[PDB]
């Protein structure tokens, strides 16, 4: 069989080059980076080069941190629970501003915070699919400790106006976190433009392994550790480093960035091909704005069918994809897809479409 | 060159079989276990078999949890910070009992807890190297929320009387966590014998990859998540699973347990060989008790030399090891060592010994 993968916002294949680069750290460079002897020191250089790659991915300066984590969910829980202790409790700054769009790691953590007594406002989503900036402007109180808005949306592919949000946040004196998980490798990411104080990502959205990610922390911004024990990552996050996955994720980030133009021109073109082909069906509205999306995503709906039903049929034709908020169907490409696979999807989708209608 | 690795309590080589089993999950079974389509469902079976292996390693029942984490430091921070919220805050049970022996993840987290207002008593270590049980008996107040004692000590290899501690904890109504990181693969581990409510481990102490670990949670014991977001691990710890490392760590645990007798009879014998050979030097006292140690560790001191100096010289002779509390030298074997390598160490150590004395 010839299977087609269109669920890249759920996770992604590890790049062959990523696999190849981690391999010697599963084989004989197994030493613990903290060890003082050769087994440890010999991992130094590769670690350093990984970190360089991460820095250059997100336009982070020497004086900033990019801390390695076990995934974006760790990152996001760290940021929220750290600012709770540093701001909400110790500074009485008892309010967080976020959106209804956010990943559940963010939203569940916020919920928990409310349980303890933080007030969290959850910004509503507009007709244009997006949040405005002015919406955050108008929410930022005296008490506001942090604003958290995701860079791009995992369900619709919509880019939020981070940066404008950056500015509104600078002007008003407030901590700014952006969850940038679905922006890496998909559009350029620049914490400087963004005035991020905090930024999250996870390798497996850009062809590294599941099980690692980063939190960008800006210079001189405190954030009480989520993993105390304090020896690794300048005491910001304790635990023996995941050497192999570090090295992998370096590589991934690099390749991700190198492919920005390819993502834009080629993958985006593929997405468009697909999109147009599918709008030719009947009442197949696309979902949300079409102009401010990451290149690789399209969330279509289909008049009289469930998303789940569509998905299940697609699966039997060896095509993988997932749902989103109405349900609707999310098709999420990557550089690994080809025009052949799109064409095929167009066929198998339309057949499936026609074939499920009468029920 | 022929290098000799004796720093197994710092980390360990991934077993070839562990490497081999994770490999297809870095290659083409890259789907996200949550996905509903084949790419996801096809990871189901291997995940399940991994989990089975983990269960059987630690004598955990079906109705218990073994939750996958990013490492033992995650585990330990989870346990302490969860019981703070479930017990210290919500039940007014404002005291934790632990030892001075514990890993810094435990101790730093405790320190942080104190910062917020928990009272933590830190049980002092005795002349016999160990903690008694009666010592915990006598500390358990009305207010005591949790007792945390490590199963074996990473610095000395000393086994604490967990189980007796289990009983004293059952009788008095108190939550029992044991950090068992250095017991996996080294002596049998049995949460049932132990009345653990919580038990930690990390794969890289038993020849799986760094960057994953477990928290055993006993049936019906709550523990407010450290990673909110709640979709993975029955909502106890959110984040896309580390499929490859799961599968690896399964395998590791299995092999670890299969090798218990080999660890006892062969590795322990090797350790003894080494130990005796080195006691023949001059005022080379061994450090702590010699009778209740995991098979693989020995912490020697050397009359007139620093530990660091000894280590550095050893490193130049291609032998890897680390220090411990007075400083002293820790030599930590695994099944991968051979009598040849010991012999060699005996030589290179004694030469180094004699050669560093006059200064
Ligand atoms: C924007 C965003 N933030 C955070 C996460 C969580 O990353 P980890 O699971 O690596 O912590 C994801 C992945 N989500 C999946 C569940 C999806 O979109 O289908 C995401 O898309
Ligand atoms: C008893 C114990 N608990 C917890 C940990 C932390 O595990 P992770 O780093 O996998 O979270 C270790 C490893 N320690 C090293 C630093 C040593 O003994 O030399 C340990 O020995
Ligand atoms: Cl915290
Ligand atoms: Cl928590």
């Amino acid at each position: 069989v010839q299977r087609i993968y269109l669920d890249n916002n759920a996770t992604t294949r590890i790049d062959p080059k990523v696999k190849e680069i981690m391999d010697p750290f599963l084989r004989d460079h197994y030493g613990n980076p903290s060890s003082l002897h050769q087994f440890g020191t010999e991992t130094h250089p590769a670690i350093a080069e990984a970190l360089d790659k991460l820095y250059k991915g997100i336009n982070a300066r020497d004086i900033d941190d990019v801390i390695i984590t076990s995934c974006a969910t760790e990152s996001n829980n760290w940021v929220l629970k750290g600012v709770y202790f540093d701001e909400c409790l110790k500074k009485g700054k008892n309010h967080i501003v976020t959106t209804v769009a956010e990943h559940p790691a963010v939203r569940s953590t916020c919920n928990f915070l409310e349980s303890l007594g933080v007030e969290v406002t959850y910004l509503p989503i507009n007709e244009h699919g997006s949040i405005t900036a002015e919406q955050v402007r108008e929410a930022i109180t005296e008490k506001t400790a942090l604003v958290s808005v995701m860079w791009a949306n995992n369900e619709t592919g919509l880019i939020f106006p981070i940066e404008e949000i950056g500015a509104i946040c600078k002007e008003k004196g407030v901590l700014f976190h952006t969850d940038a998980v679905q922006a890496i490798g998909k559009i350029p990411v620049d914490v400087l433009k963004a005035n991020a104080d905090f930024l999250s990502f996870s390798a497996h959205k850009f062809h590294g392994p599941k099980g690692i990610g980063g939190l960008y922390i800006r210079s001189g911004v405190g954030l009480t550790p989520l993993f105390h024990g304090g020896e690794h990552m300048n005491g910001r996050r304790s635990g023996t480093l995941n050497v192999p996955y570090i090295v992998g994720m370096g590589e991934a980030m690099k390749l991700a960035v190198e492919h920005l133009d390819y993502e834009k021109e080629v993958v985006g073109k593929l997405r468009d091909k697909l999109e147009e082909a599918l709008l030719k069906i009947p009442d197949v509205m696309v979902v949300g704005d079409r102009i401010h999306r990451v290149p690789n995503t399209t969330l279509v709906s289909v008049r009289g069918i469930e998303g789940e039903a569509m998905l299940w049929d697609l699966n039997r034709s060896n095509i993988a994809a997932s749902t989103g908020s109405a349900t609707a169907i999310r098709l999420s490409l990557s550089r690994f897809n080809t025009e052949a696979e799109i064409d095929k999807t167009i066929e198998v989708f339309s057949q499936a479409a026609v074939r499920l209608r009468n029920i």
